[PDB]
């Protein structure tokens, strides 16, 4: 039977093999939205060529590539399976992967969905907390696609642009935190400090009004309320790059600061991404937890397991789509408000693309 | 009969009259935990003298003084009437006002509480969201008092150091937002953009690990969930002073930014303070919502009423103290964790002061 409802899972993605690193970076330094460089059409290929060696080396340290596609596919298969039983009126359901910087690209996914003659398409961001640099970029790509291809969508669109406090996402995080707490020696369990870590943002982005920090913060509170405030905590930020000011505290400085102040039992919790990637496997596990940890002498530092293939996460994904469908919403109320200091004209067009959908 | 349980309501305070300004600024500039100045004992008095006129002028624009003590007293009286009925066993309760920088000073209040021969003392911060610069400072003052007077307390201490998501606090905020939305012309009600505004912090404080931003963000989320996300919103920050980097977006820049982008119906919501003060009466009402709103024609800009004398807020206070008593807690779990990059030696001693209290 023909696919009726399409679910486009959006993520920035990552290179599957070391050889995909160059093109991954090239597309990154070419995204007019997220970056502005003089004659960016010539600087990009150059910069990409320069950073490739260093980035390839990071992925080599974690096994040779990104596992995002593998986990995305599995979560997607589990979601569809549940949806066909949750919403028969919109079945059969089919998931598509739309990576912003690697294959399958957002554009390629859209072409395929259109080919499958779907009745409705749902842009489902895999980023629970909204950032104009992540979900916004992916949504802009959908608008730009149809605008460039000079055509109108043959299917009905709508978007699940954020879900920072979905009860099942919160339950998943809490469950992974609790089981990681069981791996610390029992005599130090209540002494453990929880560090929620999320990818940072340059202060120029935070200062224009990006929704991200406030939403990541909201996720942290829900998770801690569910854990009944069993351990003390702080929300810190990682992955800062360059000489410009980024939102802090920085995760690495915090780990080291805590140790120097007698808190040597730390639990790291990636609270802003749903699966393993360079941020957790390399940055946290290798850069920090190993080298940095082997410094100021930590007693125990562990990292909560990423959601990955957790069956309960697949249920969360399905419940979100199901609720989205019965709600008949086109996008969140939050998407109807661009950054108070937004200076990108595509943002407004993208918003209208969704709020203006037929039906 | 004599008071059995004392509730010390902590706030930074504000000058009652124009004449109290100078001493207000002086105590501020002499505080070593908040400010490091060369030959401070020399400069402090001087700077105080220089900035007094400019700040007296600000208070003159709002009536000649701060109403903080009036509202704090009203809230305190209401809280006590309820406590005496909610917790008969904790005999008569009495509230004391402990302002950090104005009379009645924290020290003076503690002196009176101990003169009253109280059995139990509760350091109740009036800041829902914890900041080392606000609640932290007030708690440090309690510890320093006993360390200075070279004696130990004659009362059993404990603290309510934060309550960012208390259900009744949330209901009060939501109720005031809704009633204010009713004051907008009906045709622009759903077009209204909600700007939650909280006092900002220097990025140097944020980057050391201050809990404030994340807690303020948590309060915004609960208020919006209770409002069922009826309108779009953003959390912005006000009161920045100086050339250094502070956490943005800045409230004024956001108001101007929104207008220039077609969103001319705005509802300001002071989300980090419980009563009117210089921040709302002067900053938001005068320098922003009046002048700023005279360059880029705004259609409607209103400000939700501060909690002030709302009866439901007195009930929230009483409920917090009552729950605190029934739980036997000495402080939140969060206070047992100082900033990852904390560089103030007193912070650890202050926390120990509370976690080590008898019984
Ligand atoms: C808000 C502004 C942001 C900027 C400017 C930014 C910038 C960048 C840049 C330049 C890279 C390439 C770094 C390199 O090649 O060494 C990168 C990679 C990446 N970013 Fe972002 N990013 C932002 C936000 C985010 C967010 C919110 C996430 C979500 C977790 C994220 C996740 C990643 C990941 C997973 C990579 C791949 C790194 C690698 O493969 O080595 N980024 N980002
Ligand atoms: C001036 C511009 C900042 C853009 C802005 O206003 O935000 C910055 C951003 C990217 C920078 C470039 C990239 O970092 C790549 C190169 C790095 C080299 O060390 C200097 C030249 C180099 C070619 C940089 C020149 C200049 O500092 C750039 C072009
Ligand atoms: C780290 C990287 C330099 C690559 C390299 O030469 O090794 C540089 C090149 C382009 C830079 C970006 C661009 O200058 C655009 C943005 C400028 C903002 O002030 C900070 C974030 C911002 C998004 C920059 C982040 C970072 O400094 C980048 C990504
Ligand atoms: C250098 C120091 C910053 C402290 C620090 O954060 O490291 C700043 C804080 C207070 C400043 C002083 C106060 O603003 C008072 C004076 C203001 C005058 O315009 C300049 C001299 C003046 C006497 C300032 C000298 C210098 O800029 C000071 C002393
Ligand atoms: C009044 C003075 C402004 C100097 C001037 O331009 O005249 C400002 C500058 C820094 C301010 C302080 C800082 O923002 C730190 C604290 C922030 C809290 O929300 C209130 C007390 C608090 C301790 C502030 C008191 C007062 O508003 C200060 C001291
Ligand atoms: C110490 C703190 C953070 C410094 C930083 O960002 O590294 C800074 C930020 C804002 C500063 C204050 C503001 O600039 C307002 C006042 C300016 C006067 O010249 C000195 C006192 C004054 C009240 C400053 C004291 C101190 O330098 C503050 C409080
Ligand atoms: S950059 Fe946030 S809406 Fe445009
Ligand atoms: S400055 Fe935050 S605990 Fe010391």
């Amino acid at each position: 039977r023909k696919p009726k409802t399409g679910i486009l899972m959006l993520n920035m993605g990552g290179p599957e093999t070391l050889g995909d690193v160059h093109d991954f970076l090239l597309r990154l330094f070419l995204d007019r939205d997220l970056m502005t460089l003089p004659i960016q059409n010539k600087l990009a290929p150059f910069i990409a060529k320069r950073r490739t060696p260093k980035i390839q080396e990071q992925y080599r340290r974690i096994g040779g590539g990104s596992p995002i596609k593998i986990w995305t596919s599995k979560q997607g298969e589990g979601m569809v399976k549940l949806l066909d039983e949750l919403s028969p009126n919109t079945a059969p359901h089919k998931y598509y992967i739309g990576f912003r910087y690697v294959h399958p690209l957002t554009e390629e996914a859209i072409e395929e969905m259109e080919r499958d003659g779907l009745e409705r398409a749902i842009a489902f961001t895999q980023y629970p907390q909204y950032s104009c640099s992540t979900t916004g970029s992916s949504l802009n790509a959908i608008y730009r696609y149809y605008n460039q291809v000079g055509r109108k969508p043959t299917m009905k669109w709508s978007t699940i642009d954020r879900w920072p406090t979905h009860h099942l996402l919160i339950q998943c995080f809490a469950d992974h935190i609790l089981k990681e707490l069981d791996h610390f020696p029992l005599e130090k369990r209540s002494e453990v400090v929880i560090l929620f870590s999320a990818h940072s943002l340059p202060m120029s982005v935070v200062n224009r009004g990006d929704p991200y920090p406030q939403e990541v913060s909201a996720t942290v509170q829900k998770v801690m309320e569910r854990l009944e405030y069993c351990n003390p905590y702080r929300l810190v930020w990682q992955s800062k790059v360059g000489p410009m000011p980024w939102l802090g505290p920085q995760t690495d400085e915090s780990i080291k600061g805590l140790c120097e102040r007698g808190r040597k039992n730390i639990l790291l919790v990636p609270i802003a991404f749903t699966s393993d990637h360079i941020e957790t496997l390399y940055e946290l596990d290798i850069e920090y937890s190993q080298v940095l940890a082997k410094e100021c002498g930590v007693e125990n530092i562990r990292r909560a397991e990423s959601l990955n293939g957790n069956p309960l996460f697949s249920k969360a994904l399905a419940d979100l789509v199901h609720s989205h469908i019965q709600s008949n919403e086109l996008c969140s109320k939050q998407l109807t408000l661009s950054c108070p200091l937004c200076v990108n004209p595509v943002c407004r067009e993208t918003k209208s693309f969704f709020t203006s959908q037929q039906l």
